[PDB]
């Protein structure tokens, strides 16, 4: 159902299922249609809904109609603050495509990050604290269903300017992750891309996620990326030449069925020294606790939003740089706090 | 047959079938087996040759038994001096791996690179020359048989520091190109992505090549990449930010079936402002005339070897910087000449 309104502009009429809630397909309307995404799945569009006049953001992807599709089962489950909410999903056009419709956020932490950058600054380490800490409780969230994103990286966090409030997106990498069943090595973005996934391991954990978040916090102390990998394994020399080389104890904890990538023996940089000379010692710290060899080493997203990098965040006094409150940072769920409940002491301040 | 040899070591004998000559199936044995790269489609080893102590370079793919390989089928006709050589293929272990056995190479133009930009130094030219001019003969070449490589890009251009010998490798993204039957816009790396593909083109030509070999010259002349986009649709941005926005002929020319991209009206920057002020005007010129928006406007490689910017090359007092003589350059075959025989008098001088 394709028209034209009042003055003169293309309405698009689709029948949707509700992204959450019961599944009954309804009629939605939307307008103001332009391409701003592709990838291999397919395109994202903006849009305007034209009852509620909100953008909306819509991600378009082939669809074996055999086949049921990963990225929809996960979204449908999803409801949180820190996550691009399915409004709605649809079927288009000899071949289906799946359509998601999602809330529109019109920044991504990587833009942000570019703009400071290009003129050879650092974001501010509120704002660094405000997007890392907002990344855990979503990670917390999704890991908590066994959900591992597999794809962290500054693109993949949207953040409203104006309320500094982060929702990931793309679950296009995304998968409930089960033990004995294999997982892929050749997933995430490779300067994200966790070292035990380039040892080729097919058994890992939703942990690959909390390194990819640590090269992220790295990334914006910095300036720019810290493991600039030109290739997959050519990554592995970028985190050697930081972290060391690992031990064969931390080989094994990373893939216990890995095969020879003889690189030579380097010796650990000091985490201080990585960084610029006033980066705080607490995002150092924090940096160091994320980005462990050993898997099982590195912070939970629950722990790593209780570290005292985030400390700042939890005074009663703080606000944004623009004068407005902080956005929602510690109305815990029951689910988010399953992974270790008694750490709500800590993550919710007296009042 | 995995066995121990005269000192202890460990040999891996396959049988595996000539890359180039008859169809018939021979032992070989290699040792020395290391990780030296990584992607969707696999591992990469480098291996040493038992008999004759020769390194080489082993891409390993998991192999659909009723898919016969696209990538296979290409390395079996191609013998050319500036790509990497299909010595032999052999199968490995309830899947099956397709082992390409490929003549080791050392470095690439990426690396290459890498060190004088990590210094913020540029190249000398006569290098961007020797790499330019070698990769142009390489697509004459292939584009000659109607095949597109599809992901030129600095990495894949392997090269000997010594002789500065250049191997075009990786043709997991190679296709023999045939007029009215579809390819997949998504494709190429980002940065040396041609715009038609960006419009979601699905007849483009052999020409996106020319432009990722543009993207690859400029590449080389500023230190960095000329389009960084963070995504998809963000490089068409950032070619905008240089060519300018295209006419509508232009966009035609690209793709005549194409959507809104809606992007604002951009005015062409300067040319000779895009490079450092030494930058030589024959460079700047030869990159004008490969990154063209209207495919069939851009050079052909044959063309591109004939350009002033390798005049230098074709002198008879021309040496490489180490002292030693200038690799086979002008021994061009009736095949690399067959798209216009006669720039032969330019591209062959008389000594
Ligand atoms: C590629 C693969 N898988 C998912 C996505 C995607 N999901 C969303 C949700 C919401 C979005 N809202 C806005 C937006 N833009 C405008 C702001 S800058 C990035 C593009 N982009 C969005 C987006 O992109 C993209
Ligand atoms: C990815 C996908 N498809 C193919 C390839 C590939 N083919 C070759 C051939 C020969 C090679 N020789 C050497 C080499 N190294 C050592 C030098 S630095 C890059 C890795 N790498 C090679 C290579 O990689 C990689």
């Amino acid at each position: 159902k394709v028209s034209r309104d009042k003055d003169g502009s293309k309405v698009t009429t689709v029948v949707a299922t509700p992204g959450q809630g019961p599944d009954r397909p309804q009629e939605v309307s939307y307008t103001d249609t332009k391409v701003i995404g592709n990838g291999s799945f397919g395109v994202v569009y903006q849009a305007k809904l034209c009852d509620s006049g909100e953008l909306v953001a819509i991600k378009k992807v082939l669809q074996d109609k055999r086949f049921k599709n990963r990225e929809l089962q996960i979204m449908r489950k999803l409801d949180h603050c820190n996550i691009v909410r399915l409004r709605y999903f649809f079927y288009s056009s000899d071949e289906v495509y799946l359509n998601l419709v999602l809330d529109y956020v019109p920044e991504t932490v990587y833009r942000v990050a570019r703009h400071y950058s290009r003129a050879k600054q650092t974001l501010p380490v509120i704002y660094v604290k405000l997007y890392m800490y907002q990344l855990f409780r979503s990670l917390a969230y999704i890991h908590s269903f066994g959900i591992c994103h597999r794809d962290i990286k500054p693109q993949n966090l949207l953040l409203d300017p104006d309320t500094a409030v982060l929702k990931l997106c793309d679950f296009g990498s995304a998968k409930q992750l089960v033990r004995g069943e294999p997982n892929v090595s050749y997933i995430c973005s490779r300067y994200y891309r966790a070292p035990e996934l380039i040892f080729g391991a097919t058994d890992y954990t939703s942990s690959i996620d909390v390194w990819s978040a640590g090269c992220v916090l790295a990334e914006l102390l910095l300036g720019q990326p810290i493991f600039p990998g030109d290739s997959g394994v050519d990554q592995l020399v970028e985190i050697i030449k930081v972290l060391g080389t690992p031990t064969r104890e931390q080989i094994r904890e990373m893939n216990p069925n890995y095969t020879e990538f003889k690189f030579p023996q380097i010796k650990a940089h000091p985490w201080t020294k990585v960084f610029r000379p006033r980066t705080p010692p607490e995002a150092i710290a924090l940096c160091s606790r994320l980005l462990e060899y050993t898997p099982t080493a590195r912070l939970t997203p629950l722990e790593a939003c209780a570290h005292s990098f985030f400390d700042e965040l939890r005074d009663p006094n703080v606000k944004l740089p623009n004068g407005r409150d902080t956005p929602a940072l510690f109305n815990f769920t029951t689910q988010e706090l399953s992974s270790n409940p008694p750490l709500a002491t800590i993550l919710i301040p007296p009042h």
